[PDB]
Formats: structure tokens, sequence, C-alpha cells
């Protein structure tokens, strides 16, 4: 449990991604990690509502950077898009608490949450254009910001505050820094009161409709547009 | 016609929710009074633009849940799909333009009224809500809710049952405008009123080019899709104690 | 090139409107031009990104219908399907990123030329309308409304045919930024300056993921649906007029 | 009860077109007796299938054209909308099993009398044909070519009008049998009442997940798409003749 | 590890993977789909493997679930385990990214299909059944609604709603079955079907595959399912109403 | 003009394959030409119905074989996918003649037409699977042919009779090959007397309830993992096959 800590009290799993030395990036043990303690919170009875929070100044630096497309595709294909997937999915409520910097791949852990609070200082983006790619392995962006937004941000590699997200519906709430782990815990306290299956049929009401729009199509879609970026950077070096 | 009045003037039909004993609880008799007066405006030449408004102090209460032998999820699910889900697809569909007149409390069912008119006005003390995941459902028979707010928004008034203000439903297009309460009348018919002047014909297609295009976006597909959703909640709460809400 | 004009500097295409005197008003020959030089810019290794921007006070007044001895529908719709919803469903496609420059009055067609662009930059002057419902039609060719602004917004300006502020857009995500009238042109060259520094496969994808999204969830299909919507309108106006509006 | 028969017997509705005089031609108050006899079926608790059968030589040659002093599109695409298009809608939904048996000719307009049927049985003899691009419209007002023909099939048949084979027709799997003339009404019967057996919650939730994969498959928001379409070539000959067919 | 349902051999690239109880007509226990999944998955994880064979011992394919197989209880339980069990698990069979190939011979009947829909290609022996009579435990068809994709919807209905049995030539005409063979050389044809396949590469036939697969998705196939689904579930909350029970 | 041959007569504009020598092996002049012929047929008003046709014993072997992704993506995203779109959406009715061998990129000319008929001799086939891409660029496998015989096609690379093909709709119908000629032009003969907006129209009706089904958005989206098999296989050994 290097990477990723892991607490059970009043019906609250919270998970905290814990390295902060490195701003919380993300290497595969940390995924693996991860991955493992939503499926411990998914599988716990005692269970009703998930909280995935972090430890120091940003919630996430993204994937840490530190030979086939095939094999990078494999890769990807399973610690990015079916990790986050399978994240989305688990049938019990998820928020997601952000503070400062959550960049790309940061973008993979807190989407799949059902809520996103964040702090007023809290700072999104997507650079990866700049590396050849459009967009992380995880498109949530047009569903989040819109296409406009989503466009804005991809072409330009700018930072979003957290005003400007709350605006398009992808944080549910703005707070300040020191009230966050507050707000996240309040409301988390708030919903594990409720009925667990109706909670989850909640959940599946706003995801089925999702889908039927083409969300896990869509996922799909561009997962396959970004390899083409990695493609194209390997023919070129 | 006890629990619905209607009126026809200057090309506008005016149907009034007249239950303001109950906050426009809606019993069985007052959905089908209602549902005859959308068809009634539906079908009079002399109507361009149906007004949905309500008296008293809150627009919608929601369900009136005092309103057989064995009960079966057969007989929810057929019941329900009648009044509940046929009925505000139907009014949905009226080849006419359409506006809701929203004060007050609009709660769970309530929203079954509104969400099928094209406009909303919404006076300043509006207050909108969907708690029935206390009653172990998982919203409303009629979807709307992440058509209307988006997803993030939808799942949390879901899984809170917390409400939100006119300004709140405002931001996020569920509400057209929003006006102070003394003005919602008066807001409302004028909005009324100029569309009447328009040409028929051209509004029944404006309203079918939003319309069409929100069913290939999925509308019609996911509104069926969660019916059977919310459903399952009915069929939960009855194997726990053989009612159809906890 | 008669009314639109064509500049390449800076890694920019810049495909300036050029019929102030008539508000930008769109013919035939404008539009043909208009979507020559969308494809030149396509086709320029000179060019990373598009900017799209107009002469005068209005960025445009829409459709040009001072612009066959019987006339039939099948008219209307063969001409229309091409010059309306054809080309602007090419511009939306160019894989390069496009900015529209907004100033002014945009009504009715003028939305088929900015919101085929990726981002819309709005001088704070900037009123968007489409009253088209006025001539028996239900909004114009190409329905960007409901996805721009969402249905009930959509709904609403149809059938009053009233005008939105740039403001009023900006919140529901159809404009990306409003500004200054007298800064529109120098906030809208230094936004594209900014997109011409990213590598252009890299810019392309990501703009394929989202309009790849977008017809995931429907956009094509729902374009050409409604398109044959607002094409009844055309019928309905030929039955009552012979004419393929109301006047 | 002038062109529509109906008996209920073993939990089966038979419904009866009996206007063998025109050929099954369709007017309007052949299509509201109709529809009142799918209300009737649909509502009655004694009832578990639906039948859908025609008296005489032929299914249905379609709709009648001899059954304003301006004549314009809004006013036949308001009767369309409701007559062709809506009624044929409901009985597709309608929440219990249905089986069309079709004789001889289904030309056109009789196309939606069984599409919306859940099976179909066709007689040896039967032929099937949509020659409506004759007339300058493409294709009837509710699409289930592309569905349950494919598209190439589709494209063949609108564009050169030609009939098509009860054989043909069960190959696309728009037929789900073909039987000799003197065996279809048995084979109907047999049919319905091994399906009758069946809990009614159960056949209801089996058509739903039919019906309802098809509308998540885009059936729905197609089959609107496709009456603009329609529409649009009444527009075309009402400009050429000042009258909605050529 | 423990083996007790199913058989695995891995040879010449190819995984087979077999249904090994015909004492009961491979009738399917939840121990036995843990123990089926966890084979898809060493097939998947194997780099040595390049195609997938479904196979089952005995007169049958499978009859299905297995019926004699909480104090008080509810939908919630019921939902919850088949969405495990049934749903997740056939869909990420589904998406495993190498070919896979089911052979079938006699009787397939309705969870029985939620074995081999998820197989990329079906061989089936010309005495195969296939079959779904739920309807008769009043439930509209079984949890992975492949039904409407695989045989149209008005077969899909005539079957649902009459219970009948469809032969192998039945099912091949619709497409649901790719070849239809004599039941004493179903192994050998289905093997060497699976042979001539590993023979390609693997990143092109994981992206044929991709490539049919998201096309289905795109046409609704993954949002269809998840529908079908809560259809399935408002059967057992009927049945439950009714009698107690989650099947009539 | 050098490999494409026109001609139009009694409303019918009749386009010839005419690179016999090379199996009507499709190089980017060829396509080019193709193209132009396509639109000359869709902007000449005394045009009802376009027959597409070939000479020789074979419709098309395929994509003519005698850098980066970015290069190939730009150029297949032209000449393949948007030629091929472009043509399925002319507003005017359209059969392709399909003799002999039909392979890989030879799909790419016959399913944009929106009737095909086959001779007897006629072969299908997409074996791309050996060089190491997920099929041709424009996916109408699955729409023609069903999931599960695409899937068998494209992972053994065989080819399907004309008989198949029509089993599967695919092929509207099958003909002797001394007649194919004579058939497809006696079938635009009858098509071409009808109304043209009808026509077009119930070319429409077709084509856009596909596209609510999804055909443009799947096509787009194989486009994307047909690119990622040019891409691993570049990044093997340099060359996009
Ligand atoms: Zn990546
Ligand atoms: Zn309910
Ligand atoms: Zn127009
Ligand atoms: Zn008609
Ligand atoms: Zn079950
Ligand atoms: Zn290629």
């Amino acid at each position: 449990e290097m990477y990723i800590d892991y607490d059970v009290s009043d019906r609250i799993a919270t998970i905290t991604l814990n390295r902060p030395e490195a701003a919380n990036a993300q290497n595969p043990e940390l995924l693996d990690e991860l991955d493992a303690a939503w499926t411990r919170a998914a599988e716990d009875n005692d269970v009703s509502v998930i909280v995935l929070r972090a430890n120091g100044k940003h919630f996430s630096a993204g994937h840490d950077l530190r030979l086939t497309l095939e094999f990078i595709y494999a890769h990807e294909s399973r610690r990015y898009l079916e990790y986050s997937l399978r994240w989305r999915n688990v049938p019990k409520p998820s928020i997601a608490a952000v503070q400062g910097r959550c960049i790309s791949g940061g973008l993979l852990l807190c989407w799949p949450c059902d809520l996103i609070i964040a702090a007023e200082d809290a700072l999104f983006s997507d650079p990866v254009v700049l590396m050849d790619i459009g967009g992380v392995e995880y498109h949530g962006h047009t569903w989040e910001l819109g296409p406009r937004k989503a466009k804005e941000i991809l072409f330009t590699g700018r930072a979003m505050t957290a005003e400007e997200v709350a605006q398009t519906g992808m944080v549910n709430r703005v707070v300040p820094r020191d009230r966050l782990d507050a707000e996240t815990r309040a409301l988390a306290g708030e919903i594990a009161k409720m009925p667990p299956f109706a909670l989850r049929q909640a959940k599946r009401a706003v995801n089925q409709t999702l889908d039927v729009q083409g969300f896990y199509a869509a996922i799909q879609s561009v997962f396959d547009i970004h390899q083409t970026g990695h493609g194209n950077a390997m023919s070129v070096s």
C-alpha cells in the first residue's frame, strides 16, 4: 500500500492518492493499487459511498512518463481505458475531491467519479497536443466541457479554473481549498443515508442515458483516434 | 371538470392545475382531466400556443400516493406506463408550442408536468427536486434529469434529494427565464402572445427540428430505458415490504 | 475571388467576408467562393489554423434572397442541399483548427458560416438570431441550434425570433470568448497564433476526437434529419403562394 | 363495424379487414375503426394475442385516394401524421403479441397495417410492394423498408416499384413463415394459440426487449426522419401540379 | 489450481476451453461460470494463444443456468448477482481481443446462449437445437439480449413468444451460426478453422475484431444490452411479487 | 482520360473501369478520374441513373500497391474514404455491375452504389488481415454481411461467391456473366423512367435510416481503427503494411 491509502468509516470508503512527492503522477503500480482500492470498496457491503481524494498541493500531474504500436495499444487499453470505465460503472456513488493541478491523465481519475468537488484554486488541463496526441485516452472532454471548450483547451493546452469547469457542469461544487475535504465528506455522508439499491439505480438511470446517447461507443472511438497519435509519433521518431 | 380549468382566448389555451388544497398533488382523475385538456388544445385550430400553470403557492407536490387483491409489479408497470410515461410523452409531442409557468415547489412527479412543455418560466421562489431515492426508486418515471440538468447535477440531486432554486436550473438551461413571482403570469402570457403571432406550421416544424434532434441523440430510447430502471425500484421495494415504495 | 479575401501568413489562413455594403448577405457566388477558400486553406501547407472574419459592422445578415419557369421544391432542395448543407458540413470537417470572429449582427444564414468553425470569438456588441419562422420555415437549413444553445433556448429563439447577446450565447458555450469590438481581430489572431505552434497531426486528431464524439452522439444524422424538416417549410410556403418563403 | 370485424375467443382478438369490394383499400373510416379495434384488444384483459387478417383475395391494395379550398402541405402533413404515422406506431407498441396473416397483394399503405404486427405469416401467393415512387413519393409514410428488407432490397423495390413474393420476403426475415393459402388462417390461429398460453407480463417484456433494442438502434428516430422525407414528396408534387401525388 | 468443471488446453496457439459437466448437460452454476471466466482470462493473457475455442463434453452444449444452484430474497440481490456472472462475464468474453469460436452440439438452451454468443464465430453440429423458453418462467428472454442482433426482431419475438427450438440450419440462415457441420466432425472442423486463423498477425486479428464489434457498439449494442438487462429484471421483480421466488 | 470511360445515353451515365491489363487495380490517377466521372454524372441533369461497370475479367483487384502515419492518414482519408462517401451520397440511383474478382479496395468502388448486380462468377474478399490491417478503409463489411460473416472473412481472408453475398443482401441479383451488362442496363432503364425527385428521396429514406442507425459514425470510427494498423505496421518495419 505504498501509493494509495484506504480507509472505511461511517459507510464511506476514502481512497487517497498518496504520492505527493511526484504530484501524484501515475505509474503502473499506482494505477494497479488504485484499481484494487476501487474493487475493495465496490465489494464491501459496509461501504455505501466512495470518496477519491489526494494528498498534497496537487490532485494529479498525470501519467508518469518515466517498441510497437500493438504494445502501447494493449497497455493503454488496460490501465487507462478499461480501469477508468470499470470505476465509472461501480454500482455505488463516488465523489472526487480535486485541489490544485489536475493535468491530462489526472482527468482519468476524477471523470469516472459521479460527482466532482473542486477547490477554488484547482486548475484543469490536458496539454497532450504538445506531445502529438489528440487528448488523453478516455475522452470525457466533449461530454464534460462541451465541444467548443474541449477543442479550445486541447488546441491551446491552457488550464481552466474551477469556476470555469463548474460553469460547464464538470464540477458540481466549488469551495475554498480549506473546505474541500469538509464539503466532500459532508456530501458523502448525506448520500450514505440513502438506500443502496436506489443509489445504484439512480446512478444507472443517468449512466444508461449517457450510454444511449453514445458515451460507451464514443469513448471507444476516441481511444482509436488517440492511438493514431502514438502511431504517428513513432513514425516520426 | 373539478381539478383542471381550461380557457381559450387570444389563440392561447391556458390549462390550470386547480387542486391547491393538496398542493396540486396528482391523482389519476387529475391526470386524466389534464390529458383531456392537452388533447382539446391540440385539436383546436383556434389555439396556437398552450400555457400550463397552477393555482396556489406551489406548482405541484407530485404524485398523490393516497389516490388490488394481490398487488403485482405487472399492475404498477401497466398503470405507470399509461398515466406517467405515455401521457408525458404525448404532451411533449403535441405539435404546438407549450410553456409551463412554475411557482413554488415542483417535486418529483411535478416534473412530469413541466418537462414535456417546450419552454419553462419560473418564479424566483421556485424550488425543483426529485427526492424519490428515499422511497427506493432511481428518480421519477420520465427521466428528463440528465437531459435537463446534465448528468453530474442529475446524480447529485437524485443521490441527495436536495432542491434546486430557479436560478440554479436556469443555469443548466432547464428554465428559460426567471421572473419575480408577481410577474409570472403576465410574463408567461406576454411570451405566449408573441409566439401566437407566428405561422402555425413553422412553429410546428421548429418544435419538430429540436425534438427530432433530441430523438436522434437518443431521447425516446433513453426515456424508455430508464422507465424499466425505475420499475426495478418498484420491484425491489415490493420484494422487501410488499409495497411499491419503501 | 470577388466577395471573399484570402490571406496566408504566420501559419494562419484568414478568410474575410468582404460584402459590408450588403451587411455580408450571402448570395450563391459568395458561398461558392467561400467554399473554394476553405478548400484552399485545407490544402495549403503554409496553413495550420483558419480564421473566418468579416468586414464592416456586421458579420452576416444571412442569405441574400434578392440573390426556372416552373419553380419546384425539387429545385430549392437541390440548391440548398449543396450551398447550405453540404458546404457547411464540409467546412465543419476541414482537418485544421478554425476560428470565427463575429461582430454585430449574425442572423439566420450567418450561423451557417460561424457554427462550422471550431471556436467562436464574439464582440461584446454581437447579436445572434434566427427569425426565419416569420417566413414559414422551422429554423435555418443546418440545425446547430439544439447542439449549440440547448433545446429550450433553441425553441425559445425560433418561436420568438428574438436576438441573443454575446454574453447570452457565451453562457451556452456557443461562443468561446467575448471581447470588446475594437479587440476582436487582435484577440482572434493571438489565439490562432497560439494554436499554430502545435503539431498539425495532433491538432487534426484533437479536432477529430471532439467531432467524432459529436457524430456518435448523432450530429451528422440529426443535421440530415432537420434539413428535411426545413424543406417541408419550403414545401408549405410553395403550396400557399408558389414562392419558397412567406412574403 | 362497417369495415372491420372483431372477435375474441381463446384469449385471441382477431381483427379482420372486411372491405373486399375495394380490395381492402383504406379510407379514413376504415382506419378509424381499425385503430379502435387495436385499442379494444390492447385494453381487454381477456386478450393475450392479436391477429390481424383480411377477407377476400387481397390483404390490402393500400390507401384509398378516392376517400379544402386551398390545399396546403400543412394539411396533408397533419392528417398523415395522425392516421398513417401515429396509428401505425401505436399498433407497433401495443404491449401484447400481434400476428398479421397476409394473402394476395399487400401494396404501399398495406405495409402500414402488417409491419406494426410482431410476426407475419404469408400465403404462398402473397405479393408485397411499394410503387409510390410513381406518384413522386420516396416510399410510404412509415419507413419499415430498410429494417424489414435491408437497404439494398428496399432501394431496389422503391426504385423499380416491383413486387416481391412471399418466399423473397421470408428470406429477409420480414415474413416469419410461408404457408399455402388454404392453410393461412389455420397456421396463424395455431401459432396464436401457442403464444396465448404464456404469462402476459413475460410476453409484454419479451416484446419490449426486442422493440427497445430496435429503438436504441434508432427505429423511432428513423421512422420520424423518413416521415419528413416522405412529406417533401408531397411538397414537390404540389409545387408541380397543385396535388399531393403525381 | 483446482479444476472442477472446465478443462483447459493450450497447443498450436489455440486455447481450447471445454465445459466438462456433462452429467448435468453443462448446466451452469456460479462456480462453473467463475471457472469459465478464469479460463477466458487465462487465454486472453497468454501470449502463446492466438485463438480461443469454446466447446463442451457430452451430448449437449448447455442446458442453461442451474436452477438448483438469503433469509429474505430481494430483487437487489438477484440484480447484483446476475449483473456480475451473467451480464458482465458475457460482455467481458465478447471483448477479449483475440478471435474466439464456439463449437455447439445438441441443446443450447437459454443461458447456454450466454456462452456461445460472446464468441466471434459459431460452428454448429447438424443436430444442434437453440432455444430460449424463459417466457414460461415469466421472464422476457435471458439476461444478455443477443436475440435481436443474432436472429433479427421477427425471429427473436417468434422464438421468445413460443419457446420453440431452432435447428442449426435455421440459425445458419440468420447468420447466427457461421457453418453447420456433421456432429462427428464438429471438433475437427472447429480446430481446423482455429488453426487457419492462428496463422494471422495478432494485432490485425484484434483490429478486425474491433472493427466489427465497434460498428455494433455504434449501432447501439452495448446500450441495448444494458437496456434489456433491466427489462429482464422487471420479470424477476414481477415473479417475486406474484410468488416470492424470482421465476414462476 | 486514361483509365475511366464515360458514356451518357437514354438518361444513363455508364462509368467504366478501363484498366483491364491490371485487373482494374486502383492507383491515385484512376481514383481521381473515377471521382470526376461520378461528379460529372451527378451534375448532368439529363442523367437519371448511374451504372458502374468494369472491362476485362475482374471488377477490381483493389488498391495498386505500386513516410509518416500523418501522410498515409491524409491520403487515405481523401481518395479512399471521402471519395467513397461522396459517391454513396450522389442524389441519383447508382448500380454496380460486378464480374469476376472484387478484392479489398474493389469493395470501396461497389459498396457506395445503391444496387449491386453480380455475375455468377463473381468472388468477393478482403484479405488485408495478412498485411496487418483490420479490413479496408470503408467498413461496409458488418452492414453488408452481418458481423459473424464479416469476422469470418476478415479473420480467414477467404472469398465469398456471388450466391453467398446475395444471401446476406449485399448483392441484389446474380446473373450469368454474359448477361451482366444487359441485365444491368435493363434495370437502369426501368429506374430511369421514374420521377427524379422521388428516386432521390427514396434513396434518402434508406440512406438516412442507415445514418440514424449509425452508418456515418461507424464508418468514421473504423477508419481510425484501420489507421492503427498502418501505425503498427510502420512501427514494426517502417512501411504501412
Ligand atoms: Zn496514450
Ligand atoms: Zn413509479
Ligand atoms: Zn431554405
Ligand atoms: Zn403521404
Ligand atoms: Zn435472470
Ligand atoms: Zn489503408
